[PDB]
């Protein structure tokens, strides 16, 4: 008599080899097994018992003897992968296929030690290669409850908290990206031509269109006076970007922060990766069927709006501006049985008619940290390095988020980090100390100085 016998699921390692899901012997068959249980529940996530639905999308024969299946995470979109195929009593069963990740989990503790227990999300990109260094979303789970299949008590602990450790709030948490979109827009109306690099705008305050009597205000009443580009960008003046937005139009505008990656996906293998939303006229027109009023378009110059944004459209943003426009999308996965996985459908990179106002806005970004009157001058003031970052707050009973994202060292670029911390307020206060955080534990060594490696100039 003939019998089959299932695959023994793919072994998961973060960058350096640590395992991050094993297979675990049990009697009357393997179960997997995560030896880091919450740290990686939104990365990884976890696999389960199979269910009414998915068996009849599942090979009867190859999956035979196989009664878990990916969930979430890394382990759904490479369920195939980390299947394999079975045996026979003998043809053996190969194996499914080894992934490595590109996390480093020494960064992962460490970026959410810097959360310090709030509820957000953390993303860290290494920008020449995309490897997604780290992807924390606060709060956690222990992954390894819905492995054998988890008590419907333990899950309403889950389901029913308000802190939601379910919700992703990488992949499918969307905020307004508020003023740390500002360098992204710069160039977009450095682009076109609209503004120069030092061409000056007065602030007094406020900023009209030429038509309404109505003022869109700064965030500083009394105004900043005469700004440029980089005064704009340290200060995050909103009248600068509300001129700027309006002498670009909203259709230049949704054409160059989608080639940054806003409305669509941005990353390789990320599971339920939420579009975000990058307003247009024509999906004004679609949704809500009314002409585009100009006054949209002043909003969406400091990133507000309709404009919906994830915590890795962010980062992706941020590792672009220190890649110097080479489009490479964010994976998790470094190598799929042991060589790294090709992008199908890569993006074109941004090919400026300029290219020194990479350079530009990236000193207005260094700026933000280090500069005299930077917004988050006490941040640099700590730091071994330079920062090339800004913060901004999303919109929003309770508070409003902090953001900040930024790459460092600016002058060669190491580490992207995007961060969202929810209710925090002051996106210099908080949001820009937790990126120095886990800034500093990808660049600096075990005795507080910066690393042999990154230190030299190039
Ligand atoms: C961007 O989101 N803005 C710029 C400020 N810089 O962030 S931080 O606090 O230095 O870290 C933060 C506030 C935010 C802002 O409010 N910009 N201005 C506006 O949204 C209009 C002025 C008041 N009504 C809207
Ligand atoms: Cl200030």
């Amino acid at each position: 008599h003939v019998q089959p016998i299932p695959p023994t699921r793919g072994i998961i390692f973060d960058r350096n080899g640590v395992i991050i899901a094993d297979n675990r012997p049990s009697f009357s068959q393997f179960v997997r097994h995560y030896p880091l249980k919450e740290h990686f529940a939104h990365s990884v996530g976890y696999v389960g018992r199979i269910n009414e639905q998915e068996l009849k999308n599942l090979d009867p024969i190859n999956y035979s003897g196989t009664h878990h299946i990916g969930k979430t995470g890394i382990e759904r979109f490479y369920e195939s992968e980390l299947h394999g195929t079975v045996g026979y009593e003998r043809t053996d069963p190969i194996p499914g296929k080894d992934i490595v990740l590109s996390i480093d989990s020494r960064l992962q503790e460490a970026a959410e030690n810097a959360l310090a227990g709030r509820r957000g999300a953390i993303v860290a990109i290494q920008p020449s290669t995309g490897d997604v260094l780290a992807m924390v979303s606060q709060p956690s789970y222990d992954p390894n409850l819905f492995v054998t299949g988890i008590s419907f008590k333990a899950y309403a602990e889950l389901r029913d908290s308000i802190d939601r450790p379910l919700y992703n709030r990488v992949l499918r948490g969307l905020y307004p990206p508020g003023s740390t979109v500002k360098p992204a827009v710069a160039l977009a109306g450095l682009d076109a031509g609209v503004v120069t690099p030092t061409s000056r705008v007065f602030d007094p305050g406020y900023y009209q269109l030429p038509n309404y009597d109505h003022k869109y205000r700064n965030w500083n009443r009394y105004g900043d006076g005469w700004v440029s580009l980089e005064s704009a960008i340290y200060r995050s003046n909103d009248t600068y970007f509300y001129d700027l937005a309006h002498k670009l139009g909203i259709d230049r505008l949704h054409a160059f922060m989608s080639r940054f990656g806003f409305g669509q996906k941005v990353a390789l293998d990320m599971f339920g990766e939420a579009d975000g939303l990058m307003p247009s006229r024509e999906w004004k027109r679609k949704t809500r069927r009314q002409v585009w009023y100009p006054g949209e378009t002043l909003i969406l110059g400091i990133g507000q709006g309709y404009m919906q944004a994830t915590p890795i459209q962010l980062a992706q943003m941020t590792a672009l501006l220190a890649n110097k426009g080479h489009w490479i999308r964010p994976h998790l996965a470094k190598t799929i049985d042991g060589q790294p996985p090709v992008d199908p459908d890569p993006m074109p990179d941004i090919v400026l008619r300029d290219p020194a106002n990479w350079d530009r806005v990236d000193y207005g970004m260094q700026q933000v940290v280090h500069g005299a009157r930077g917004t988050a001058r006490k941040v640099g003031a700590t730091s071994a390095y330079l920062i090339a970052g800004k913060s901004g707050t999303a919109q929003v009973r309770h508070r409003d988020h902090a953001l900040f994202v930024g790459f460092a060292p600016a002058n060669n670029p190491q580490i992207a980090v995007a961060v969202m911390v929810e209710n925090g307020e002051s996106g210099s206060g908080v949001a820009a100390p937790v990126v120095k955080q886990v800034m500093d534990a990808w660049l600096l060594d075990e005795h507080g100085k910066l690393k042999a490696e990154y230190a030299e100039p190039v």
